[PDB]
């Protein structure tokens, strides 16, 4: 994230993507066992090369030596056509607790009202000579889908006013965030695509409403040989 701040404590919900023992995505913990993240954070189909750190402030986990959980990744399923979703699903149940906790999906169809705010969280970029390692947040506003252009439904378009702040490589597959019915929940998955924190350009963000069903399919669902 570039001009966003640290965030004061970990957030649950967040989970590092690790590939070849280093940080590449954030994901979201959807359930004990399943992390919604995106397509851009698998250069290979072998699962041995991955990881999932749960529990973390930083990105080494260097204060968080007993808040975190480290879990293998047994399956990967992977979302419709122009989706850019994968579901992780963690080898053994993350350990619900203070440090981790799950966040809820929003309902096969919400409609986010503009100007609502909205927040992304990341490890991936932040433009500094020295980054501490800490989680990082930057604010966001819902936008009309017309001020990001370059299919449409699948999208939000999200961004900050006039400053130029937003995610960037390191923060693909984490979350937008915003307060819609009761609580907190994932209304967007982050992608690659316009730029990286270029002022007055929002991002585009994959709209988990339109995937809504296609989650829940997974979620409940077996094995079955992938790959």
């Amino acid at each position: 994230v570039v001009n966003g701040i640290p965030t004061r404590t970990n957030i649950g919900w967040m989970v590092s993507l690790r590939y070849r023992n280093k940080h590449i995505c954030g994901g979201s913990l959807i359930k004990e066992s399943w992390v919604l993240t995106a397509r851009q954070c698998f250069p290979s189909r072998d699962l041995k090369d991955y990881e999932a750190w749960l529990g973390i402030h930083d990105v080494h986990g260097r204060g968080d030596e007993k808040c975190k959980q480290v879990l293998n990744v047994s399956q990967l399923v992977y979302g419709p056509e122009g989706s850019d979703l994968v579901l992780m699903k963690l080898a053994r149940p993350a350990v619900l607790d203070d440090f981790v906790s799950t966040i809820d999906l929003p309902n096969y169809g919400s409609t986010i009202p503009e100007k609502t705010s909205c927040s992304v969280y990341g490890w991936g970029y932040t433009g500094l000579i020295n980054y501490d390692g800490l989680l990082r947040v930057a604010h966001l506003y819902i936008m009309g889908n017309e001020k990001c252009s370059q299919l449409n439904e699948s999208e939000i378009c999200a961004g900050a006013e006039k400053i130029g702040s937003g995610p960037c490589e390191g923060d693909y597959g984490g979350p937008l965030v915003c307060e819609q019915h009761k609580m907190r929940m994932v209304l967007g998955v982050i992608v690659p695509g316009r730029g990286c924190a270029i002022p007055n350009r929002p991002g585009i963000f994959v709209r988990v409403a339109y995937y809504a069903k296609w989650i829940h399919k997974i979620i409940l669902t077996y094995k079955v040989p992938q790959s």
